[PDB]
């Protein structure tokens, strides 16, 4: 569903529900561009933290995909529905905060060649605020204004609470803009960056990193999405039984919602592959499982 | 008429003659932003050069206009360039740029449509990156910059409102980024623009200091309907689109007209007193080239 501002709110409690029937989600974000400077090295992870936080930290996060996946046992299927929605910090009044963000050429004409729609952007944005702004901005209609200019960051607020697991691929980013935008603004040190992380994605899992990891590093050559999507397909791995839910649509042109989607797969494929280090060896290995708890909460 | 990349390379030549038949043109630019940080001393040019520079001019809209001595009324031709630096290669400089979110917002409700920027924006090159690059490949990557260069070898007189920042955006991003001095982006600007005219400054200068109180665009062409001003006579060029959401050709349309008004009250100056006055009399050459 590609869900703007005249649109987010009556579409509000399908997502709500997508993500309390859920077993885990994928997500993916655009941005407004990747580094304003370096390619971005001698640097502790504390310095690189520092140097993200200062170098990327000021583009936007406009797209946010969100993919919702539930396990229907008599059938032996995932069933998905995922969501696009578009973002902006279009301010309440002339007392909110007036964002500067920077673009950057050479992304903005990536997203463009991927036939993504700027206007959904720039003129549908849905608003959002973070903690302190929401607490700080504070009769049938301005008390609905009110409610309605929190906005997409009411979704992170569901997702945080779920406590599910929150699927990513090379995520680092995709969580500082996360947090950044819609729970609060980046601290100084990493070490509180790691405590935030932590109550807006309690259990976070790269899919990038998992494949970088044994037993997966011994089998698979390129990790990026789209490589390790077409890896997963063949052996020792095997393509999981997907179907989209009832009324939704499906999946190829590069997109947040759709990148949540083959991340999920790809996540999907891994986990049921260590399966096969049971006796005797499962077929299918649910989120919860254990053979996954190694995995969880790493991107150092 | 609205120019895309599409559409650039069939209409330079409309764009050329309208650029060659005028007596003047007006402008005016729509941009990312304007703020930074501050909100709402002669080194002003430092201060908007850190705090506004980084914004984008992605929309220039230009009003062509020529006088009919055998009608007495001026002809106009409007045109709306959207322009983006795509980049020539992953070689040449990407380009980043900094979007104000209340300024977007503002454009949003005035009808703009992003995708004609940040999908189908025309493509330029300042001087720098055109003496550097060294077929046609390449004369299409110079792109929207063609049109300031015909302007520039014009000679004609350029008018716009409060033109700082457009004439700052102008050299900066299809002549070459902007100098430490002062003084020397005077020199550019006079390569850019060698007539200047500013209808804010000129309303803000006697004898329109005592008659002008306001001298935002939209009061200013409101006054200079009413005694002593009289509205000028104009008409759009046969099989052109003609004059409403603030929008840089549009602007640049009231502009001119604002500076027409202005030009002929100073005909009221002279014994007989004349109704019309050039864009190249003698009155106007005491408002040129100030923009401060």
């Amino acid at each position: 569903m590609e869900i703007i501002r005249s649109n987010f709110k009556s579409n509000l409690h399908k997502v709500y529900q997508a993500i309390e029937e859920a077993d885990f989600f994928a997500i993916d974000g655009e941005f407004s561009g990747i580094s304003d400077g370096p390619s971005v090295g001698f640097d502790t992870p504390e310095e690189r933290y520092q140097k993200l936080k200062k170098h990327s930290m000021d583009f936007l996060l406009f797209q946010f995909g969100l993919c919702t996946f539930k396990y229907d046992y008599t059938d032996s299927k995932y069933i998905t529905k995922s969501f696009n929605f578009y973002v902006f910090p279009k301010p309440f009044n002339r007392s909110s905060p007036d964002v500067k963000f920077v673009c950057q050429s050479s992304s903005i004409d990536f997203l463009a060649s991927q036939g993504f729609d700027f206007n959904k952007v720039f003129r549908n944005g849905i608003p959002y605020l973070n903690q302190e702004e929401e607490r700080q901005l504070r009769h049938a209609k301005e008390q609905e204004e009110l409610n309605d200019a929190v906005g997409f960051s009411r979704v992170i607020h569901a997702i945080a609470n779920s406590g599910k697991l929150v699927i990513g691929h090379n995520m680092l980013l995709d969580v500082m803009h996360t947090v950044h935008q819609f729970y609060c603004p980046l601290p100084a040190d990493l070490s509180e960056f790691k405590e935030m992380t932590t109550c807006v994605f309690p259990r976070l899992l790269d899919t990038k990193l998992m494949a970088s990891t044994q037993p997966f590093k011994d089998i698979i050559n390129n990790t990026s999405l789209a490589e390790l999507e077409k890896r997963l397909k063949e052996t020792p791995f095997n393509p999981p039984k997907v179907e989209s839910a009832e009324g939704f649509p499906s999946y190829q042109l590069h997109e947040a919602g759709y990148d949540a989607y083959i991340t999920g797969l790809c996540f999907i494929s891994m986990a049921n592959y260590l399966g096969s280090f049971l006796s005797p060896p499962k077929i299918h290995v649910s989120a919860r499982s254990k053979l996954i708890e190694p995995f969880f909460n790493k991107l150092f």
